[PDB]
């Protein structure tokens, strides 16, 4: 039982539009932020790398298709680009061949009885809106509407499964260095606060707009994902438990806590730990932005499930550390990683399946066991196609996530491996591949093939469960 897939629980593979489809500015797509680091900034990514061809997916949909197929994909998770569709950011111009492309490859899922389930936004912000400021700018939450009624308008008879955002978290880091994620803004513990606010806000809109718009004819779900880390105890202190409770609802919690929580807002901790830091530096006002009690009422409530990207864990311990001002430092842990956890080719990402499983727990204690789709979960290495290690992450964090659910009654609903195939992995360029797919980025082609995690993914997908040579 512990080892076997609910029936009614949705397997596949996920990926997202800058990493993979290249035609970066072609048939009127407009400029992206990621066209704009990869091609301003060249020196900010492993190798010079861009996005502009990738995986070629604009042209090679019909091969994902086939490759998601052999796959035995129940769900094929991927993102709109908005500038592919919107090119000038704002509603008044609809590229007719962006809305094609996106039919194109529903049609094709659907055909081969895959559903899709859609991110509207994945990092690649128009430049036309980043010019406004981008995310720290509050207009975007009505752009970000607008933006989402087209998607609804154009492609909601037949998606089903939406999600708002994906990892805002990292994404707001854009605003916390000048080298960093797009856009590159270097206003740590500020801008990168004012992008979050904006982010709920726009999140809240397009829930709100679903249920005025387009529910009662198309019947979907609205959610949201967000990337959490594992915070262990480094010991077990009451000290280093509470700094791990910090590390959650500074990171989870930001997006969670105003959405999730019956009672909304960001959590107390956050709001209280910001006040204090800001008012000992000297601002007149906290650096963290203010919900008024109408918005906390608007914005609680805004989903119908919740995505969650996870990857590893770190060990938290009691103190303060990370520059002035910074969500780092205002948090209050001490974060390392343990030098016996398995490695990957990310210098972040460490193996550590229990982790998922803690982290389960956290989020079904504290949002009151929500309906939870796993958006992103995987593994890097820097090539080869004998995956041992990816096949060892996924059977283990499947492993993981059964126990939570049939062990520790977790509502999981849902799985998307991360990643279909080898892509643009942001910073890293192609030199770190997350794929259960291998593409040849060196071939005009870009074929893909399957790596052994591929075959072991569709022998699970295929069998429903943890083949036994898996189990413990
Ligand atoms: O870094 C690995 C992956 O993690 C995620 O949380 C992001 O959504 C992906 O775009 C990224 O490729
Ligand atoms: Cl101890
Ligand atoms: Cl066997
Ligand atoms: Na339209």
């Amino acid at each position: 039982t512990v080892y076997t897939f609910p029936d009614e629980f949705k397997l596949g593979a996920a990926t997202a539009s800058y990493q993979i489809e290249g035609a970066w500015d072609e048939n009127g797509k407009g400029p992206n932020i990621w066209d704009t680091l990869t091609h301003e900034h060249p020196d900010y990514v492993v190798d010079g790398a861009t996005g502009d061809i990738a995986d070629d997916s604009y042209h090679l949909y019909k091969e994902d298709v086939k490759i998601l197929k052999e796959l035995g994909a129940q769900v094929y998770r991927f993102s709109i680009s908005w500038a592919r569709v919107l090119p000038e950011g704002h509603d008044n111009i609809v590229n007719q061949d962006g809305i094609d492309y996106y039919n194109n490859l529903i049609n094709e899922l659907l055909a081969n009885g895959i559903e899709p389930m859609v991110t509207m936004y994945h990092w690649d912000l128009p430049q036309a809106l980043q010019d406004l400021g981008g995310w720290p700018n509050l207009v975007l939450a009505k752009y970000s509407e607008n933006y989402a009624r087209v998607l609804f308008k154009n492609f909601g008879d037949r998606v089903k499964l939406w999600l708002t955002f994906n990892a805002p978290l990292t994404f707001m880091d854009g605003y916390a260095s000048e080298i960093g994620m797009a856009p590159s803004i270097n206003t740590p513990g500020i801008g990168d606060y004012l992008a979050a606010h904006t982010v709920i806000h726009a999140h809240a809109r397009i829930y709100h707009l679903y249920d005025q718009e387009f529910r009662a004819e198309q019947g979907g779900k609205v959610g949201i994902s967000l990337n959490i880390n594992w915070c262990e105890p480094a010991t077990n202190s009451a000290e280093d438990r509470a700094s791990c409770e910090n590390y959650q609802q500074f990171n989870l919690g930001l997006y969670a806590h105003p959405i999730f929580t019956e009672e909304g807002d960001y959590p107390a901790v956050l709001k209280d730990r910001v006040s204090r830091n800001s008012a000992d530096e000297g601002y007149t006002d906290s650096r963290l932005p203010q919900f008024t009690a109408e918005e906390v009422e608007y914005i609680r409530g805004t989903h119908d499930f919740l995505g969650i990207n996870f990857y590893t864990a770190l060990l938290g311990k009691s103190g303060v550390e990370g520059y002035e001002p910074s969500r780092y430092r205002d948090s209050g842990v001490i974060l390392t990683q343990d030098a016996a956890w398995p490695i990957s080719a990310s210098s972040w990402l460490k193996v550590v399946p229990w982790g998922f499983r803690k982290e389960l727990n956290w989020i079904k204690n504290e949002y009151n066991n929500p309906p939870v789709f796993i958006t992103e979960n995987g593994f890097s290495d820097y090539g080869g196609l004998n995956d041992t290690g990816r096949v060892h992450y996924y059977t283990e964090h499947l492993k993981e996530m059964l126990k939570a659910i049939h062990e520790d009654g977790v509502n999981v609903i849902g799985y998307t491996a991360w990643s279909l195939m080898d892509n643009f992995e942001w910073l890293r360029g192609y030199s770190e591949k997350f794929g259960i797919y291998a593409v040849d980025f060196e071939d005009p082609a870009r074929p893909r093939i399957p790596k052994e995690s591929a075959k072991v993914l569709a022998e699970i997908m295929n069998t429903r469960k943890i083949p036994e040579r898996f189990r413990d």
